[PDB]
Parts: C-alpha cells; sequence; structure tokens
DNA sequence: ACTCGTCGCCCAGAGTTCACCTTGGAGCCAGGGACGGTTCATTTGGGGTGCCGGAAACGGACGCGTACAGGCCGTATAATGGGAGCTGTCACGGATGCA
C-alpha cells in the first residue's frame, strides 16, 4: 500500500542513487522543484522589483 | 726436167761518240732617280659640358568620405523532466562492493 513504511524506504533508497549519467543526474536534481503558476511568478516578480529598488537604494 | 727461200757477203750510211770553234748570255758591280713611310707645323669644323632656366610629368603624401564584416540586441496566447544501443571472445589477477 502507500502507508506502513511500504513505499517511503523505496522512494528514499532511490533517492540516493549514483545516477552515473550526468544528464540522469541533472534530471533528478531538476525534478526537485515544483512548478508554479500566474499568482507565483507575479509575487515573485514583486519580489524581485523590492530587491532590485533595495539594491539601488543602497549603491 | 728446173727456182724463190734461204745462206753468206759487200758496200752505203747514219747517228754516235770524240773532241774542235763561236756567242748569247747571269750576274755583278756601278750609278742614278722619285717616292713614300715618316715626321712635323697647322686648322678650324666639330665633339663636349655644367648649369640652371624651367616646364612639366610623376610619384607619393594627406585629409576626408564610403563600404561590407563582424558584433550586440531584441522579438510578450502558450509553449515546463530523453532517445538510444546492441551488446555470439577467452583467460585471468585482482579490486570491490556486500557478504
Amino acid at each position: 500500500e502507500d502507508e506502513s513504511e511500504a513505499l517511503r524506504q523505496a522512494r528514499k533508497d532511490a533517492e540516493l542513487t549514483a545516477s552515473a549519467d550526468s544528464v540522469r543526474a541533472y534530471l533528478k536534481q531538476i525534478g526537485k522543484v515544483a512548478l508554479l503558476n500566474a499568482e507565483e511568478e507575479v509575487e515573485l516578480a514583486k519580489r524581485i522589483e523590492a530587491g532590485l529598488y533595495a539594491t539601488q537604494l543602497m549603491t
């Protein structure tokens, strides 16, 4: 099943794998970040604008 | 009954060698021109030249436009984890991950 330590140990063991192929390793690394949407990207852009404005003020 | 073929013989000759006059020459020396290889005077027609006047080509300098070659920059519906590669070898000494 999904619970009672059935697949979590398998997932952890899979995550702890060499993956000697460089492209496969890069894909494994890139698969650890979830996708975003419109609200997330606009909030991130607002944060970018605030950070750039603060950096310009500091300079 | 007999000669023209063949024998010696006898004298003219002939051109041959010996040993005699002449006489056109080879050089032989002397003498005397004219002439040309040589030298020395002119002789002024011509070669020569240095040079800048200087006119003008020429070979380059110089300043300023033009042209592609290569480079930088930007495009605002959405577009969110990959193809692939063919692997019948044999031995083997040894490291190395898991026994």
